[PDB]
């Protein structure tokens, strides 16, 4: 079971499916406490209920809140933003264009009114960017320097105050007129700028109130167990600079010996075993991508480790986002052949309009339906599969009929492992697909698409945060109306298409 979830990576990109965007976020963050990656709350309408964000305590990446009409984003328990990643490379926190502009009295103007990040006492790396927020107050009465960590090398700020309404003053309870909102419970609590000795964080003014060095954001007691957050690692209750290595060395021989107290690194914590879908490494870490020349090794049970493949190392098929294809945003005639005979692909596959439109300027001839037969041997994709264009002549995605797993170690917009949109396909035909390691599935605006409801999607997912988002595909009544359905021989009514070849799970 998990208290950890993953953020997204969409930046300011428009959600392709406004009708399911919120449902995605909800699935993504509900019950979540620690957000690996980034917390991006964008393009939300004024009627958006965001209560599912109430348990978020820390965000490993950055926090983006932009282009929303909603009036409040309940992040009252967000204690720390590590900023392992930054918006525009500088900000750990970015609040942009949240308000309609850039029968009045009736409808209360849309837009964020107050931040209310009353628990946010720590930004390890990165700055604060707040711009064009018409109904926003108090952002200027906050002592950001206190929030920024001492070692924060990017304690930069860019706060806009041009408001479009008048602000009521902070509650009388707030000491130096510093608050996140009008409430008496929004007084900014300082934990750095008001400390004794020279300690980074503290509970009060007294030298005894100082927090343990390994703490971050704050503390209740003076012990390294009274931290509100761990600056580096939570080791089963105590914050430490590093975890216990997996091996102990011999004093004279210096020969490895397993360590009963050994733990891998996963986010800001020391764990005994890496969680599902992650890779265990030589260096005792939990990662989605292996070391220099080290490569994946699938054990029977599924636990894929990373072994030394420094010197003797068999070549593999890298996909989009990896190695030379790291910046390529689509499969084209210029790279299609690189996948010939690839059983497994380390990276992702994405097909866009241009893929089949071809780019005459680069003399990259359009991709041909027959060229797609290159993936017929493909059984695994460690990344994601994105398809926003497909040849009308082809009725399904049978070229991927032997695709068994899509780990989703890398997600589109950091959220979706499988995306099918604007296509002309009549059915999926992904007959061998038995798993989506992580990420959500998005299938929408596929007019002639049936056999979506016939797929046992729940069987493919592996964690509580996954689900299928779908809308605007061929109506189920029309499919059934045309008499379409799983072949009589399909055991439990489950199939990926029309024929007998499309049935599922016995
Ligand atoms: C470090 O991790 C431990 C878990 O090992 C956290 O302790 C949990 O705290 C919550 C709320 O205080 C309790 O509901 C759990 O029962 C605790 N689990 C255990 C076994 O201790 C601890 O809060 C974490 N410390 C920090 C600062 O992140
Ligand atoms: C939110 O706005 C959309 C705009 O299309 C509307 O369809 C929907 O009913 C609204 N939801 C609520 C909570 O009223
Ligand atoms: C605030 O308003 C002033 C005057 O209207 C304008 O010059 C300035 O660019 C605005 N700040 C921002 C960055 O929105």
């Amino acid at each position: 079971s998990t208290q950890v979830c993953t953020g997204t990576d969409m930046k300011l990109r428009l959600p392709a499916s406004p009708e399911t965007h919120l449902d995605m976020l909800r699935h993504l963050y509900q019950g979540c406490q620690v957000v690996q990656g980034n917390l991006e709350l964008t393009y939300l309408p004024t009627n958006a209920s965001l209560s599912f964000l109430q348990d978020i305590q820390e965000v490993q990446g950055y926090v983006l809140i932009a282009h929303n009409q909603v009036r409040q984003v309940p992040l009252q328990r967000l204690r720390i933003v590590r900023g392992t990643q930054l918006f525009e490379d500088n900000y750990a926190l970015a609040v942009l264009d949240n308000g309609d502009p850039l029968p009045v009295t009736g409808a209360s103007p849309g837009g964020l009114r107050e931040l209310q990040l009353r628990s946010l006492t720590e930004i390890l790396k990165g700055g604060v960017l707040i711009q064009r927020n018409p109904q926003l107050c108090y952002q200027d009465t906050i002592l950001w320097k206190d929030i920024f960590h001492k070692n924060n090398q990017l304690a930069l700020t860019l706060i806009d105050t041009n408001r479009s309404r008048a602000c009521h003053p902070c509650s009388p309870m707030c000491k130096g007129s510093r608050c996140w909102g009008e409430s008496s419970e929004d007084c900014q609590s300082l934990t750095r700028t008001v400390c004794a000795g020279g300690c980074a964080r503290c509970k009060g003014p007294l030298p005894t109130d100082c927090c343990h060095e390994q703490c971050a954001a704050g503390c209740t007691g003076p012990k390294h167990s009274d931290c509100l957050a761990c600056l580096h690692f939570n080791h089963s209750g105590i914050c430490e600079l590093h975890c216990p290595a997996l091996v102990t060395y011999n004093t004279d021989t210096f020969e490895s010996m397993p360590n009963p107290e050994g733990r891998y690194t996963f986010g800001a914590s020391c764990v005994t075993a890496c969680p599902y879908n992650y890779l265990s490494t030589d260096v005792g870490s939990c990662t989605l991508v292996c070391p220099l020349h080290n490569q994946e090794v699938t054990a029977e049970d599924g636990t894929q480790k990373c072994e030394k493949c420094s010197k003797p190392c068999a070549r593999v098929c890298y996909g989009l986002g990896m190695e030379h294809l790291r910046e390529v945003r689509a499969v084209t005639s210029a790279n299609i052949q690189e996948f010939a005979g690839c059983k497994k692909i380390f990276g992702s596959l994405a097909f866009l309009p241009e893929s089949f439109d071809g780019d005459p300027a680069s003399n990259t001839a359009p991709l041909q339906p027959e060229q797609l037969q290159v993936f017929e041997t493909l059984e695994e994709i460690t990344g994601y599969l994105y398809i926003s264009a497909w040849p009308d002549s082809l009725p399904d995605l049978s070229v991927f009929q032997n695709l068994q797993v899509i780990r989703g170690r890398i997600l589109h917009n950091g959220a979706y492992s499988l995306t099918l949109q604007g296509l002309g396909i009549s059915w999926l035909g992904l007959r061998s697909l038995r798993e989506l390691g992580s990420g959500l599935a998005l299938i929408h605006h596929n007019t002639h698409l049936c056999f979506v409801h016939t797929v046992p999607w729940d069987q493919l997912f592996r964690n509580p945060h996954q689900a299928l988002l779908h809308t605007a595909n061929r109506p189920e009544d029309e499919c059934v109306g045309e008499g379409l359905a799983c072949h009589q021989l399909c055991a439990k009514g489950h199939c990926w298409g029309p024929g007998p070849t499309q049935c599922v799970n016995d």
